[PDB]
């Protein structure tokens, strides 16, 4: 229930043991005026000080003036930091404002159609996203919430998705958790300790070629439905061959326990893990941090579940783009289905309580 | 950190009320009597597995490789985490098996109520289950294998998620708060009211169909709120509204949450003075309701509110005149009810032997 330090080199969320739940919200900006954005800016900056500490925003949620509204709506009085964090992203689109044209990072590139793809426009894209993260979701939501409340005339929410549950691990000490496939998800990622891994494969660095970058990352965001149905009446040995791991104990085909180093040649060679792995990508590696989801039914009579999936990386040309191209006669491809996409440049960390989120581009 | 299944009533109901929700709503595809009961059966024993933490059937792996596994593993590694599962039968399953005659008179039809908004796809059901649990994914493994097992025989109508406190960080007796930024549940049934229990949620033998004693009766309503709307609201507005304090929940004039509200110190059309059963000829309800957020929808607005489940002895003396009593409350400013459906929610397992539905069926 503890609170995650909110100022660093790096923002917060991301090496971050991952939490429990999600609440991801893209952005987009309705004002032209960049002062007014700066204030914007700002002010959130003083908001997810208060909000990653358990406090409230502004003068508190009651107290106040009768008839004014309160400052905080209050739905998180009396709870916990819960380990939340706040992780603001940049869009390429937002670039095209304030006179942004030429600070737009070359790692920040649109990515390609991608074979299978199925993209809702409504729910990719964005000027810029909060990716809220906390062990109980109504403190999540609260969050979400009030910055979007003090954002009212400069932003509105272009799409949102919550997480009820993470499929992803940066602490490899704890249990790896399971995606809805019922497999363990998360076990060869980067552990939030690797700090050389995490600056070879995560951080942006001066010499990339953006400065005010620097200590940021870059984010891919996928929207992942899951065939259920089709996958369900699967076989045990159709599942487990799909990813080149058993279920059970998520060793490698072949070996006994889940993290023993896999022996790609022993997999079949659409295998998902034998695909995605940094050998197989001339060295990609990926940060993942994704949540299950499930949004009601499909209208068909079936529950409607899905991956939202996260990825951080030091250029997304040479993270994502190369993996998920290696991915295109991956037996997973029969069970999934890619309709929501977004991409974002996340900024370097907040360094002090003089700093505020973006300081670096503005 | 395990419930109990078997009992004289379901769990869910009186037993201690877990940090998250999966409801979901069914509807019946076979017309054949003796494949309901085969369903009733084989879902009875599953959920003995899974209340238990254990997977369905023979597992989740280490069986024949050509064949699909029983369970499908995503709560591998888990613990029970309090699930429990409480099964309902709607209105429309009665017009199916030749059961009209044995439709309980106290699972009445919903009158309209005004303003409702109610969406027919998130409505009714021939059949419910309520999954609750601490771990959300302990709750989603159990419907989604529910629903696996019973494939051709039923189809899922409709699904909600719900969240109310996280247990981890918060102390038990401290009261919950909704989305509106109140505290939500101070003047309600406690599952150690053995009294109250009998005399507002239990179903009585002597109510009139044997079949339902120790059962009872579940209205749910999806309840949207005017996030963005309420939010503009001045503080005064707010308290004004149900008749507390918004920091401390004490009724109006009093000092603490749980002084008994004075009535005539409300506004008349407070939302607490209106729902008081004072205000209802003693009509006492059991909430057990679940906040949701399901994302925003096209306007940028979110999509958020009050699952709303309410257990009573008779949906004609608890449900319905509280209900009709708010026809001008000053919450239906903020709030739209969207969806709708009862169950009645037959008695317990009693023993191992026992399944869902027995007396019934
Ligand atoms: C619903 C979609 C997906 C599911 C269910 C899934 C599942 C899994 C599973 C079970 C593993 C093995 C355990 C682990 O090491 O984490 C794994 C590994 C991995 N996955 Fe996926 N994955 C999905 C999508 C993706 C995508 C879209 C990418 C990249 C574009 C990706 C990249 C990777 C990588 C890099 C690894 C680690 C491989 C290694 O280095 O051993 N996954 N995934
Ligand atoms: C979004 C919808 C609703 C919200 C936010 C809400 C909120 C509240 C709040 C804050 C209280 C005061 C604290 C408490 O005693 O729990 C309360 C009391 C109560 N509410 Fe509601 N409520 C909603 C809908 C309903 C509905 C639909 C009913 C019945 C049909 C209902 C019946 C009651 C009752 C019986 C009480 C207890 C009153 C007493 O005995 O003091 N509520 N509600």
């Amino acid at each position: 229930g503890s609170a995650v330090p909110f100022h660093g080199a790096h923002q917060a969320g991301i090496a971050t043991p991952v939490q429990d739940r999600l609440h991801f919200a893209a952005f987009d900006v309705t004002t032209e005026d960049r002062a007014a954005f700066v204030a914007l800016l700002k002010e959130w900056t003083a908001a997810a000080r208060r909000l990653t500490a358990g406090h409230a925003v502004g003068e508190g949620a009651y107290g106040g003036l009768p008839e004014a509204p309160p400052d905080d709506t209050g739905e998180a009085l009396g709870l916990k930091p819960s380990r939340l964090t706040l992780t603001i992203g940049f869009g390429p689109s937002l670039f095209t404002r304030f006179g942004l044209a030429d600070l737009r990072p070359e790692a920040l590139a649109d990515l390609p159609k991608f074979p299978g793809d199925n993209l809702d426009r409504a729910r990719s894209g964005g000027d810029l996203c909060v990716q809220a993260c906390a062990d109980d979701p109504q403190v999540a939501v609260h969050a979400i919430r009030n910055l979007a409340r003090i954002g009212f005339g400069k932003v509105v929410v272009r799409w949102s998705q919550l997480g009820f549950g993470k499929t992803s691990s940066t602490t490899p000490d704890k249990q790896t958790p399971r995606n809805l496939l019922g497999f363990k998800d998360g076990t060869r990622n980067i552990a939030g300790t690797e700090k050389d891994r995490l600056d070879r494969f995560v951080w942006a660095a001066e010499k990339d070629g953006t400065p005010w970058m620097t200590g940021g990352s870059y984010l891919v965001a996928r929207r992942i439905r899951m065939h259920i149905e089709t996958w369900d009446r699967a076989s045990l040995q159709e599942q487990e061959d799909v990813f080149g791991r058993d279920k059970g104990e998520g060793a490698p085909v072949g070996k006994a326990k889940e993290r023993d180093e896999p022996f790609l040649k022993a997999m079949k060679p659409d295998a998902h893990v034998r695909l995605a792995h940094p050998d197989s990508n001339g060295g990609a590696t990926l940060l993942r941090r994704g949540y299950s989801f499930t949004d009601g039914t499909d209208g068909l009579g079936r529950l409607d579940a899905g991956l939202f999936f996260l990825a951080y990386q030091r250029d997304i040309r040479t993270g994502f783009v190369p993996v998920q191209r290696n991915l295109a006669t991956d037996a997973l491809n029969e069970y999934i289905q890619h309709v929501g996409s977004a991409v974002f440049a996340v900024p370097p960390g907040v360094r002090d309580a003089d700093d505020w989120w973006g300081s670096t581009l503005f």
